């Protein structure tokens, strides 16, 4: 695996069983850490760590195609095992963190960020009022196409976010579909799978952990 | 007209008066049917029929630029006469159908589909609850730019859908503008035309059938 | 600075201190006027004036990257000093005007227009009911990413429009954030800046005019 470093005390640990074809990984700064686990396919992506003390953690069996990712100083991106991601954008700044859980499915066109990238202040006392806020995406979350996840949003486990939805606020209820304008729970007590089965979840051995 | 077939009992009937420059039509499977009527211009498009028993019907005088279309087994796309379509995406799966009526105008950036492409099941009994559902777009419908039409949606005749609108549900009232979040009827008893006339529909001979 | 003219009585006044690399400016028609002030950077853009009596006014210190702009007869685009604009689209037709104030920041993916580009008529009397309407963006407005501003919209001074918001209607209150579906005021009595300061607006000498 080839990449560009400018700086020192960086640790780039990419498993020999993983593939990174057509991916550019650039590390500019010091004390940054990259971990890519076994049997990953991180393809046609552009990942830029610019700053110090940055952490990128990608667990085993993760498949990414066409991610554009920018991390700044003291920021963390963690993506857990068996997650798949199509084309999309992740930006982290303001020393923040974004976490994506196990076996998520992120469809084409996601935009996920913990930051507005410019400050907004109160006229009453001058104080900044739009500080960055971490994003937490739970286990087994499916983002439909063209979903935008903004700062501070926490998504519960086993959730479907409907295509073309923008989330500004966190939710607490697991096992639901969230969609609409504004985003709201539109269906409760569900589970999603990858492979289209015509009739029943019991036909899909991969889903036993949810019921 | 050149195209790729892999399979048999396919029928590809493209009128000798129609143009298909820079269009890729791929048929992979058996017993599929393609009809393109007279005086069509189907340009810079990518149309893939992968499966068996697929029907693609495009009537006379249809102009398409930059359509990306995927059809799977037993699916049907029907587009009626004088309809125009700019760049966009149509996906049909789950043995479903999408119909577009006569003299529609689909502006840049449409996404139309009858499927979520992955299953959602009820935790209560395991049953699938997001089966594909047909899409019916009536006669003389105008989709403004960047409109998304999701599964099951039926749009009445002589409707304008405002740009950047997502439709999840069907409507019944013809001769209206639907726009907003959620999509709603914002104007009733109207008719749209193609050519900008400054003052009156009576100046446009092409609109006599609507009043 | 090179450009294409087809027609006469055009005036193309581009300051010798401004840069227009990779920008195509095309003027097709008569009596059109282009002014680009000092120390501008108008880059990788495509600006087409097709018609007569068109005015394009760009003041000093304006930086534009990847604007696609179309103006038709008797239309006006005015962009005031120190405004910055990333990639985006502006369309003006129906002899209308779009104005953008001083020191605005237009993030990637804006779409701004004064026109529906096709007519909608009343069935009751045949009259056109969707005439073009001017767009006025005030001083010190920040459009977040992928914002759409439709015809007739006036935005007050010192406003933030949240990313992925569509505005259909004007607002009157300055010093606010507008976001959501439908767009609404979500925060009042604020001011935004460009450079991320961790704690206070008083640290940014460029903002003294707002409190």
């Amino acid at each position: 695996h080839m990449y560009s470093e400018q700086g020192i005390n960086n640790t780039i640990n990419i498993s020999t069983t993983s593939l990174t074809n057509a991916t550019q990984l650039t590390v500019i700064g010091n004390n940054n850490s990259v971990y890519i686990g076994n049997n990953c396919k991180i393809v046609s992506s552009n990942i830029r760590l610019k700053g110090n003390n940055i952490t990128l953690f990608i667990a085993d069996d993760v498949e990414i195609m066409g991610l554009v990712c920018s991390l700044h100083s003291d920021c963390s991106l963690q993506i857990q095992a068996k997650t798949t991601m199509g084309n999309g954008e992740i930006t982290i700044a303001e020393k923040g963190k974004i976490s994506i859980g196990k076996d998520c499915m992120l469809a084409h066109g996601y935009e996920i960020r913990n930051t507005d990238m410019h400050p907004i202040y109160s006229l009453e006392n001058g104080e900044r009022i739009n500080h960055g806020k971490d994003v937490i995406i739970g286990n087994h979350v499916w983002l439909g196409r063209n979903v935008t996840i903004l700062k501070g949003v926490c998504i519960p486990n086993n959730v479907v976010v409907g295509s073309h939805t923008v989330l500004y606020k966190s939710f607490k209820e697991p096992n639901c579909v969230i969609a609409g304008s504004p985003a709201k729970i539109v269906k409760e007590n569900i589970v999603w799978g990858r492979k289209m089965y015509h009739s029943t979840m019991y036909d899909d051995p991969t889903l036993n952990e949810f019921y």
